[PDB]
């Protein structure tokens, strides 16, 4: 169980690889081509590797992975919410950052107006993407990494008005507010999620007992 | 030896953080209010600490410490070569980033008008800030440091014209060449390293025997 889900998780990273790979040359896929990476013996297993990897791009990347020819088995790749920005740089093999500023929109958008910076930091904190190098001596990767997006114009920041010691707080910029909006961005959080849930257990009923 | 040198450096740090922490304020500081920080037994090491601190806050910061009073002994800082960036965010804890900056516009500027990004990548991949962590899951770190340049305006990258497949160049920005210049940038690195050196031993000279 252990062995073989890490060997299939390992094709699964083979395949995300590949699909960026793709992406990354702005070509189109078809599902013989990616047969011709998951190599040998998994064939057999496609349909939950590619479901996976499919599932990966959206939540980590914010890429979608879009089927144009059903038949042919064609597909195409889009940013998630159609953003004009994925975070690369040429040919470099660095992330694709539209997931993680999407997920920063959906904070301030389910905050209100905005949201206070350590609101941001405490919810970023928990996604793995971060390895524990909260410690690195050129500053916290994921306060480094909202500096991309506010730079993009994206977010803006911004001290409280008011505030005595100065505390900052996070906000819609304007390429976010003319690129998409709160209802596209909580929809696009609620669907790629799954309905929610946590969802108080019986200490709301009375056995009568 | 190497414990006393230890002790030492790790009162330059204290020195380093002070300061840094003067810095955020936009508070001056004394001699007197530095030495409220250095505890105790190491009173009579200031001349030294506050050589390396000062010299740290140059060469890794990019922050020039400027004696104002030298009767009262009273400092201010400023951002080297006077950019109005030093890649801060609020008060929170990150490293200021114009030393970096004005190194990266070094390379570009000894270059000539551009430079390979491969170049880039090389001469960053020496400097200790990066401890080991190119592996981050995010992106190399050095490399998404440039993407903060190039957001500002302080670099352009582009695809090398006519490069096929493609290679990409780093460029002054228009924010580089409206607040500072070649001469200004590369007289500040031959001033702030010391006259370099490197010379060739003696396999210039024969030895006629």
């Amino acid at each position: 169980s252990m062995e073989f889900q890490a060997a299939l998780s390992r094709k699964v990273a083979e395949l995300v690889h590949f699909l960026l790979l793709k992406y990354r040359a702005r070509e189109p896929v078809t599902k013989a081509e990616m047969l011709g990476s998951v190599v040998g013996n998994w064939q057999y297993f496609f349909p939950v590797i590619f479901s996976k990897a499919s599932s990966s791009l959206q939540l980590v990347f914010g890429i979608e992975l879009m089927e144009v020819d059903p038949i042919g088995h064609l597909y195409i790749f889009a940013t998630c919410l159609g953003l004009s920005y994925d975070g690369l740089l040429g040919d470099n093999q660095i992330m694709p950052k539209a997931g993680l500023l999407i997920i920063v929109l959906a904070i301030i958008a389910r905050e209100g107006d905005c949201a206070p910076e350590e609101k941001i930091w405490e919810e970023l904190s928990v996604l793995e993407v971060f390895e524990g190098r909260e410690d690195s001596i050129l500053g916290d990767p994921k306060k480094l990494l909202t500096q991309h997006f506010v730079q993009e114009n994206y977010l803006e920041y911004r001290q409280v008005p008011g505030s005595d010691p100065a505390c900052y707080e996070f906000l819609w910029g304007p390429r976010a507010l003319v690129e998409t909006s709160y209802v596209k961005v909580l929809h696009h959080m609620v669907k790629i999620s799954g309905g929610p849930h946590i969802s108080y257990p019986p200490l709301h009923e009375w056995v009568l007992r």
